[PDB]
């Protein structure tokens, strides 16, 4: 599973404030309450909603505050944490990462139209530490838009937020490594 596993070690090294390898809930849950309250504008209301989402989320994959985490035992957690909310997923019920989403949703929804449009999804790829063109962050709003409605839902959102998180590399090659001639 290289892709799921660098991404992973991207968020990783994205959240591990002090940069040592190293990764407290207290690092990933400070950066996260960072980046929503003055990247993203959060009100204090949103930023608590966000705080016990995240908390929760981060805390699912095995993260505790107060304690550091190395690399092999916080990607088993992830792992472990990724097949359990598979299975509630399947079996259509809440997620811990739909709970987070919820409570980022409302953060990135500027205009609260219960969508997120082009500008505000740019806004939040850039929230993540994304540097990329406007046809870049275009193509992946795109990926995401699975109606082609112009503007992402929740539902959209959720499964954004699941193929990131958990969802392993596919099994199988296509041809072409996927591309249409
Ligand atoms: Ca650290
Ligand atoms: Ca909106
Ligand atoms: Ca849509």
């Amino acid at each position: 599973n290289p892709k799921w596993i660098g991404r992973h070690k991207h968020m990783f090294n994205f959240l591990d404030v002090n940069h040592n390898g190293r990764i407290s809930l207290d690092e990933m849950v400070y950066k996260a309450s960072d980046i929503v309250i003055n990247n993203l504008g959060a009100t204090p209301e949103q930023a608590k909603r966000h705080k016990d989402a995240v908390e929760a989320f981060f805390g699912g994959a095995g993260m505790k505050y107060g304690v550091e985490t190395e690399w092999p035992e916080y990607i088993e957690g992830w792992k472990r944490l990724a097949s359990e909310e598979l299975k509630r997923y399947s079996k259509n019920q809440i997620t811990l990462i739909r709970l987070w989403g919820d409570a980022l949703f409302d953060i990135i929804d500027k205009d609260q139209n219960g969508a997120i449009s082009l500008d505000e999804w740019k806004a939040y790829t850039k929230s993540a530490g994304i540097i990329q063109s406007s046809e870049d962050c275009e193509e992946t709003f795109r990926v995401c838009d699975i109606d082609e409605s112009g503007q992402l839902d929740v539902d959209e959102m959720t499964r954004q937020h699941l193929g990131f998180w958990y969802t392993m590399d596919p099994a199988c090659e296509k041809l072409y490594g996927g591309a249409v001639p």
